[PDB]
């Protein structure tokens, strides 16, 4: 089997990226945030308390033929942002672009933080980095990928992530017509539940490439490219008056500036970020300060290749025994 679905930007920043999928029997259609950086699949749902739901769409358990729930159990977790929701766990039917697993875990919350209440256009999260951890007690669930797996034709899904415009995530085959050149392969560790790779350096516009290791995770659901103080430092000095404010929470930038391109390495392949990808408007409506798309991941622990990388690229996450990720320019 296979699946193909269309993700679209929430906004004109491409803050994240939502897409469409089938929970249920008849089917309930929820737009969810691909997020390859955690491994719950959770949804806004008739459970979540009733004052932190604002226009989102809700997943009715009762309302499905096919929901069971999971007796027993319960899930509770946290994102990069200090954002956070909990509840308790259907089964269910659950399709995403024409690819059908029964007996999914559908997480269903009770409870949501502000800024997914405040944020209209997501429905919940479908978590696609590896099943290690599903927050799901006393019993640890597997994500929607996992389950697939066996029955795509290829134990692969792919992220193919817009610049101010739709793109797709595809399950179980490579599209060749999606990419440019060819796809470079690098390798996996899994250790910590992530996509985690070694990036080979790093260009700042058409300056030299640097030669260095740079471990970070392929995180569609981090929305900027967070990387060490040092490389970051070296971008936002070609920009005119650009600045690191501790008010603010990072690097701004004059909204009158033309930004530098940022290519990173894999292995010895290259992907361009150009410079418009890494602007992300002003840090207030009107200001004539814009927010920086390269922050550093001094206090993070991590680097994320989050969206403005990973839009740069045609992305494969080979799901295979030994797990790899492929990088392509398109
Ligand atoms: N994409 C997510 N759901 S969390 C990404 C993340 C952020 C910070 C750290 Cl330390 C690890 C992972």
């Amino acid at each position: 089997s296979t699946g193909s679905a269309t993700t679209t930007p929430i906004d004109s920043l491409d803050d994240a990226y939502i897409t469409p999928v089938q929970i249920g029997t008849p089917a309930q259609t929820l737009n969810l945030d691909f997020d390859t950086g955690s491994s719950d699949l959770w949804v806004f749902s008739s459970e979540t308390t009733a004052s932190e739901v604002d226009g989102q769409t809700i997943y009715t358990p009762s309302k499905s033929t096919t929901a069971k729930l999971l007796s027993g159990a319960t899930w509770s977790i946290s994102y990069g942002d200090g954002s956070s929701s909990s509840g308790d766990v259907y089964t269910d039917t659950v399709s995403v672009g024409g690819l059908t697993v029964t007996g999914q875990a559908v997480e269903s919350a009770k409870k949501v933080s502000s800024s997914f209440t405040e944020d209209s256009t997501i429905d919940g999260l479908l978590g696609l980095a590896f099943s290690t951890l599903n927050t799901v007690s006393p019993t640890q669930q597997k994500t929607f990928f996992d389950n697939a797996k066996a029955s795509l034709d290829s134990p692969v899904f792919t992220a193919d992530l817009g610049y101010h415009a739709p793109g797709t995530y595809n399950f179980g085959f490579i599209d060749t017509t999606a990419y440019t050149g060819s796809i470079t392969y690098t390798a996996v560790s899994t250790k910590q539940g992530f996509w985690e790779w070694t990036s080979t350096g790093y260009a700042v516009g058409s300056g030299t490439f640097k030669s260095t290791s740079i471990d970070g995770i392929a995180d569609t659901g981090t929305t900027l490219l967070y990387l060490p103080a040092t490389v970051v430092s070296a971008y936002w000095a070609q920009v005119s008056g650009a600045k690191s404010s501790s008010s603010v929470g990072g690097y701004v930038f004059p909204c009158s500036a033309t930004l530098p391109s940022f290519t990173f390495g894999v292995g010895s392949a290259r992907i361009v970020i150009p410079g418009d990808y890494i602007d992300f408007g002003p840090i207030s409506t009107g200001s004539s300060s814009c927010f920086g798309g390269i922050q550093s991941s001094a206090g993070i622990g991590i680097n994320i290749f989050g969206d403005v990388a990973l839009k740069a690229a045609f992305v494969v996450f080979n799901g295979a025994t030994t797990p790899t990720l492929g990088f392509a320019s398109k």
